[PDB]
C-alpha cells in the first residue's frame, strides 16, 4: 500500500503491477514519506543510487541492524524488530524512528481503509517502541547525566543528520520531552552560553535595560556544550553571546511587545488628528516589520513546496492569528489616512486589534512554568463552555421571544425585535434583573398608567423559571464540569507545556537579535547577505568527533544491557513469577516423591525377600 | 550575636515586620495630625489606612484556635492561585476597558482620567453591576435631541458580552476549580504547619512580659533597671543524673523494640515469605533429584545382591 502511494505521487502508473520488485531506492522513498519533513534517507542519497545502478567489501552495510529494524517495522514484524533493537548500536535513534514509523503507517492505513486491526496494532507498536526510548533515556540519566546529553544531541548521520530530540518532537512523544534529562538540557539551550542558573529573569532584564550589566554576568566556556546549527576581545564576545542567547532574545522581544502595547493604548485613548502622530508612526513600524518576520517564518520553514510551507505555518494557531490581525491593522491604517468618516471607522478597526493583542500576552505569559499550564487550562475548559453556551442559548431565546411578544404585541418588522430577544435576558445571568421592568405597575391611576397587555402576568413567572435554570442550574453545572475535568487537564497541560518548550527555544534561536521595531536592520542584513554570497539545516546539534562518537556509542550498549538485565531481574523477583515458579516446582515434586515411595515399596519388599533368603 | 543576624531572624516572621511598618506609619500619622491643616486631615487618613492592618492582624490573633488558624493558613496558600487569576483577569479587563474608552469617547485629550476610565467600569462589572443605563445608551434619535452615535458604538455591547462571559463564567469558575482541587493538599499542609508554629506560639508568650502592651512600659523599665543593677551588683526540665539514667534506659528499650519490630515486619511480610519459600523449594528440587538417582541405584544394587543370595 505504501509503495503504490510513493510511486503514484512521484511520477503520475497508478496501480503498479504486482510483479514490481520494490528496490531499496523505492523503500527509501517510503521512509522519507513516513518520516516527513527534511528527512532524506541514506537509500536515496546520491551515493547509494550510484551503487544500485552499478550493481543491478563495499556491499555490506556498515551497521546492518539499522536497515533490519526499518525492514521489520515496515512489515509489521514486531517481535523480530524488538530483537533487532537490542542487538546493535544507535538504539535511541532506532526506537524514536520506529515510534514515528509505526505512527505514520497507522494514519496511512486508516486513510486507505485497511482493516482496523492494522491501525490499532501499529499504534500499539508505536507506544511500545516509544516506551523503550523513555526507559533507555532514564537508565542513561542514572549512570552519567553528562553523557546522556551527548546521546540526546549528537548528529545522527545514519538518520538524515537529525538528533534524538528532533526525532522525538517529530514523533510527538510527550513523555520523552518531559523527562528530567531533556528538560534540563532544553534549559541549557534557553540560557545559551550564559551560566546564570539563578534568578534568571531579573538579571537578564537588567542586562537589556542597562547594557553595562552584561559584563558582570557569568558566561560558560567555549567547550562546555556547543549546541549549534552548522559548522577587548573578551568584551566583544560577552556582548555577542549575551545578545544571541534565546532567553535574552525572548525578554528583548517581550519588552518590545510591552513597549508596543503601551504605545498603541496612547494613540487610541488620546485623539488622532489628520496625519499620524510620532507615537503612531512607531506603532505602524511594529506591525509591518512583524509582518515581514511572520512572512520569513513561512519561507524559511522545513518543507520545500510553498503550499507545504504554508500548511506547516497554519498549524500554529497563535502564528496565523498574528497575520490576520496584521492585515486587519493595515486595512485600519488605509481608512485612517483618508478623510472622515473613513478615519472614524479605521479608528474602530484599531480598537478591535486591542481585543487581540492583549490576548496575545497569554502566549508570552506561557513561558513561566505556573501561568503557562494555567493558559492551556483555559483553552480546554472553553470546549466545555461551548456546550454551556448552546444550552444557554435555547433558554435565553425562549424567555426572550416570549417576553418581547407578550409585552410588546403590535410591533412591525424591524431588526430591533431581534436585539430585544438577546438584550435584556443576557444581562440577567450577570446580576441585573432589570428590577423596574419586571412587573411594571399598569392599569391603575397614579396620572394614568397605560393599560396592561394581555397575559403580562406570565412575564414575571417565566422570568422566575429562566433565572433558576440560568444561575443555579446551568452555571452551577458548569462549575461541576470544571472541577471533574480539572485533574486530567492539569496533568495533560503540564506535560504539553513541557513538550512545547522545544518549540519555544528553537524559534527564538532562529529569530533575529534586534526587536520587532528594529528588525528591519537585521532583515536587510539577511536579504543583502543571501544575494551577495550568491554572487560571490535546522536544530541545535552537538556535532561530535569520531573518538567521542565511539565513546558515546559504548555508553549506550551498557545502558541497553543494564535495562534488559533489570527487566529480567524485576520479572524473576516479582511476586507473580515467584508464586508461579514455586507452584510448578511443587507439581514436579508430587510425581517425584510418589515415585520415591513406590520404589521404596519395592526396596522394602526386596529387603524382606533377602531376609527370607538369609 | 551580631545585630544584623538578629534583625534577619526577626524579619523571618512576616507579621513582626508588618507590625514595625504599621507602627512607623502611625508615628508619621501622629506627627502630621499634631501639625495644623492642611496636614491634620492627612494624618487622619493615615490613621484610617492603619486600621485596615490592625483589623486584619486579628487573623494572627485568631490563629490559636484549632479550627480557625489552619483556615487562615489555607487562605494564605490560596492567595497565589488568586494572584494568577488576578494577572489573567487584568489582561481581559484592560482589553475591554481600553476598547470601551477608545470607542465611546473618541476626542479626548492627554489626561490621567483615561486610565481611571480604563479600570473603573469593567472592574465593578465582575461583582454583579453591569451598569445597565450605560450598556447601550439610546443615541442618534430625538425623544430633546440625543447626541449622535459615535462610530462603532454597537461593538461595545458585544465586547461587553464576551468580557462578561470570560469574566463571570470562565475565570471565576476556573478559580473555584483551582481552589477546590488543591484544597486537600493545602488542608493537610496547613494543619501540620499550624501544629509546627504552635512551638513559636508558646515560646514567644513565655518570654513576653506580664503586663499588657498599654502597661508594658512598667515591665520594660523593670527590665532595664534589673539589667543595670544586676550588671553592676526554651523550657527545659533539668532532670537529675538518676532520672537521666532512667530516661536513657527507656530510650535503649525503645530503640531495641523499634529495630526488632522492623525485623519482624520484614520477616513476616508476604514478599519475604514467598522469596524464602521459593529458595527452599529450589533446594528441595535439587535434593529430591539426588535422592531419586541414589535410591534408584540402591534398588538396582539390592536386586543384584538378591541375585547373589
Ligand atoms: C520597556 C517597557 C517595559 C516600557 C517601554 C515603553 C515606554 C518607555 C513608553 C511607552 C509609552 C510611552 C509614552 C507614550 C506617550 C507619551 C506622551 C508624550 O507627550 C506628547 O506626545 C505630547 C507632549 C510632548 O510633546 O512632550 C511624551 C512621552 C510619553 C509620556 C511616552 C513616554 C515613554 C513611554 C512610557
Ligand atoms: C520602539 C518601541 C516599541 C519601544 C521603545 C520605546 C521608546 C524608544 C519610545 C516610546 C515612546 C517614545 C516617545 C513618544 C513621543 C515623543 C514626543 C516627541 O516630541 C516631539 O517630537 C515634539 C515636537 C513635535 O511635536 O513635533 C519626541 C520623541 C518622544 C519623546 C518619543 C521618544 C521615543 C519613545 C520614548
Ligand atoms: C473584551 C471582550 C471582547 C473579551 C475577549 C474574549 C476573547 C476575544 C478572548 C478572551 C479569552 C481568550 C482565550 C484564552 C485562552 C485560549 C487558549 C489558547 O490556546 C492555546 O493555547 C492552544 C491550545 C488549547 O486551546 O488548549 C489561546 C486561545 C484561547 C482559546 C483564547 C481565545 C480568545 C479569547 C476567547
Ligand atoms: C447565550 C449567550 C452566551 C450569547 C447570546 C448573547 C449575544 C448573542 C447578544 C447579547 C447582547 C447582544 C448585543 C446587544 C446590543 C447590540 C447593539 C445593536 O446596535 C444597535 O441597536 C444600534 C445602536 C442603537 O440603535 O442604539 C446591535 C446588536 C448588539 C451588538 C447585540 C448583538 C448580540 C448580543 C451580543
Ligand atoms: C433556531 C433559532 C436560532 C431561530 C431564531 C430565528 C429568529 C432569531 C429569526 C428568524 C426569522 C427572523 C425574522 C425574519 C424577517 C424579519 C423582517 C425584517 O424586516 C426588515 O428588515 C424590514 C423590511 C424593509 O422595510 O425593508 C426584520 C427582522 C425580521 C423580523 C427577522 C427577525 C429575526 C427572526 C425572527
Ligand atoms: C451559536 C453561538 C455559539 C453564538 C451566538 C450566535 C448568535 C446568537 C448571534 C451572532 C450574530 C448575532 C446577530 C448580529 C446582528 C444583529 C443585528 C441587530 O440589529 C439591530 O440591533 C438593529 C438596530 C436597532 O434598531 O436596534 C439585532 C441582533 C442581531 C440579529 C444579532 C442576534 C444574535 C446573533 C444571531
Ligand atoms: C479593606 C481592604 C483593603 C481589604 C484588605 C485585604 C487584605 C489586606 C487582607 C485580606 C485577607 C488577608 C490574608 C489572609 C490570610 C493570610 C495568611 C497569613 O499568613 C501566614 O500566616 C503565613 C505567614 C507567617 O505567619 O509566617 C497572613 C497573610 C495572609 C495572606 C493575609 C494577607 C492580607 C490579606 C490579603
Ligand atoms: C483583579 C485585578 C485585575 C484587580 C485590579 C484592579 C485595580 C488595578 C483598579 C480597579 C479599580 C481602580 C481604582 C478606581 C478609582 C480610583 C480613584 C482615583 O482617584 C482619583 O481619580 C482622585 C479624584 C477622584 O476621585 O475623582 C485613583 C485611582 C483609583 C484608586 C483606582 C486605582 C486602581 C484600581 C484599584
Ligand atoms: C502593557 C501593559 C502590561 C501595561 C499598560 C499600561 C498602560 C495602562 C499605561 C502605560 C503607559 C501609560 C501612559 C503613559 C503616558 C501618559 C501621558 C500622561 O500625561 C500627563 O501626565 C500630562 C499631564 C497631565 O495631564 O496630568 C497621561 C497618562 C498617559 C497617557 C499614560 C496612560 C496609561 C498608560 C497607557
Ligand atoms: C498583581 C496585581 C495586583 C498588580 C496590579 C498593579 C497595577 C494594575 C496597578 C497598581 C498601581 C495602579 C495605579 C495607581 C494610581 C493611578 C493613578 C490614577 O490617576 C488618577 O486617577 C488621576 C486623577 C483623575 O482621575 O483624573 C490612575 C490609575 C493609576 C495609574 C493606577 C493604575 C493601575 C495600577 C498601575
Ligand atoms: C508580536 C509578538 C512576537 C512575540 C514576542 C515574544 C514571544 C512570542 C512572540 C514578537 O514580538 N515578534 C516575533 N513574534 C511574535 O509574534
Amino acid at each position: 500500500h505504501l509503495v503504490r502511494d510513493v510511486k503514484k505521487r512521484e511520477y503520475p502508473k497508478g496501480n503498479l503491477p504486482p510483479d514490481y520488485r520494490i528496490s531499496l531506492i523505492d523503500i527509501g522513498l517510503v521512509i522519507e514519506y513516513l518520516m516527513g519533513g527534511a528527512y532524506r534517507c541514506n537509500y536515496t542519497r546520491k551515493r547509494f543510487r550510484t551503487l544500485y545502478h552499478n550493481l543491478f567489501e563495499i556491499n555490506h552495510f556498515p551497521f546492518p541492524f539499522h536497515e533490519l529494524m526499518v525492514w521489520a517495522v515496515l512489515m509489521k514484524r514486531q517481535k523480530m524488530a524488538l530483537f533487532f533493537w537490542q542487538h546493535g548500536e544507535e538504539a535511541m535513534a532506532k526506537a524514536l524512528v520506529a515510534c514515528k514509523l509505526c505512527k505514520a503507517m497507522a494514519h496511512e492505513a486508516s486513510e486507505n481503509d485497511m482493516v482496523d486491526d492494522i491501525s490499532q496494532e501499529l499504534n500499539h507498536n508505536s507506544r511500545d517502541f516509544g516506551q523503550l526510548a523513555v526507559e533507555l533515556l532514564d537508565q542513561s540519566y542514572k549512570q552519567d547525566e553528562q553523557l546522556a546529553m551527548k546521546l540526546l544531541t549528537y548528529e545522527l548521520k545514519n538518520w538524515s543528520n537529525a538528533t534524538c530530540l528532533q526525532l522525538a518532537v517529530a514523533a510527538k512523544h510527550r513523555d520523552f520531552i518531559a523527562h528530567t534529562c531533556s528538560q534540563m538540557l532544553l534549559t541549557d539551550m534557553w540560557m545559551g552560553r550564559l551560566r546564570m542558573r539563578k534568578n534568571s529573569g531579573l538579571k537578564v532584564i537588567l542586562g537589556i535595560l542597562l547594557p553595562p550589566s552584561i559584563l558582570s554576568l557569568e558566561f560558560k566556556n567555549k567547550d562546555d556544550m556547543p549546541y549549534m546549527t552548522q559548522a577587548l576581545i573578551p568584551l566583544g564576545r560577552k556582548i555577542y553571546e549575551f545578545y544571541n542567547a534565546p532567553i535574552v532574545k525572548f525578554w528583548f522581544y517581550t519588552l518590545a511587545y510591552i513597549g508596543y502595547l503601551m504605545l498603541f493604548n496612547y494613540i487610541v485613548l488620546v485623539k488622532m488628528e489628520r496625519w499620524p502622530s510620532t507615537q503612531e508612526w512607531i506603532v505602524i513600524s511594529y506591525i509591518f516589520t512583524l509582518g515581514i518576520e511572520k512572512m520569513r517564518e513561512i519561507l524559511m520553514s522545513e518543507p520545500g513546496k510553498l503550499l507545504q510551507k504554508v500548511k506547516v505555518w497554519l498549524q500554529e494557531y497563535w502564528n496565523v492569528t498574528d497575520l490576520i490581525a496584521i492585515l486587519l491593522f493595515s486595512v485600519g491604517m488605509i481608512l485612517r489616512l483618508q478623510d472622515q468618516p473613513f478615519r472614524s471607522d479605521g479608528r474602530v478597526i484599531y480598537c478591535v486589534n486591542i481585543i487581540y493583542w492583549y490576548i496575545r500576552l497569554l502566549d508570552i505569559f506561557g513561558v513561566n512554568k505556573y501561568l503557562g499550564p494555567y493558559v492551556m487550562m483555559i483553552g480546554k475548559m472553553m470546549i466545555d463552555m461551548m456546550y454551556f453556551v448552546i444550552i444557554m442559548l435555547v433558554v435565553l431565546m425562549s424567555f426572550g421571544v416570549a417576553r418581547q411578544a407578550i409585552l410588546f404585541p403590535n410591533e412591525e418588522p424591524s431588526w430591533k425585535l431581534a436585539k430585544n430577544i438577546f438584550y435584556m435576558p443576557y444581562w440577567m445571568i450577570y446580576g441585573e434583573v432589570f428590577a423596574d421592568q419586571i412587573d411594571p405597575p399598569c392599569g391603575q391611576n397614579e396620572i394614568q398608567l397605560p393599560p396592561c397587555k394581555t397575559g403580562a402576568w406570565i412575564v414575571p413567572a417565566i422570568m422566575a423559571c429562566y433565572l433558576l435554570v440560568a444561575n443555579i442550574l446551568l452555571v452551577n453545572l458548569l462549575i461541576a464540569v470544571f472541577n471533574n475535568t480539572f485533574f486530567e487537564v492539569k496533568s495533560i497541560s503540564n506535560q504539553v507545556w513541557k513538550f512545547q518548550r522545544y518549540q519555544l527555544i528553537m524559534t527564538f534561536h532562529e529569530r533575529p537579535v534586534l526587536p520587532p521595531p528594529l528588525i528591519i536592520f537585521s532583515h536587510m542584513t539577511m536579504i543583502f547577505q543571501h544575494l551577495c554570497c550568491r554572487w560571490r539545516d535546522y536544530g541545535l546539534k552537538l556535532f561530535i568527533t569520531d573518538d567521542e562518537l565511539k565513546k558515546v556509542h559504548d555508553f549506550e550498549e551498557q545502558c541497553i544491557e543494564e535495562y534488559f538485565r533489570e527487566k529480567d531481574d524485576r520479572f524473576n523477583s516479582s511476586n507473580d513469577e515467584r508464586i508461579r515458579v514455586t507452584s510448578e516446582r511443587v507439581e514436579n515434586m508430587s510425581m517425584r516423591l510418589e515415585e520415591v515411595n513406590e520404589r521404596e515399596h519395592s526396596m522394602k519388599a526386596s529387603l524382606q525377600t533377602v531376609d527370607i533368603r538369609l
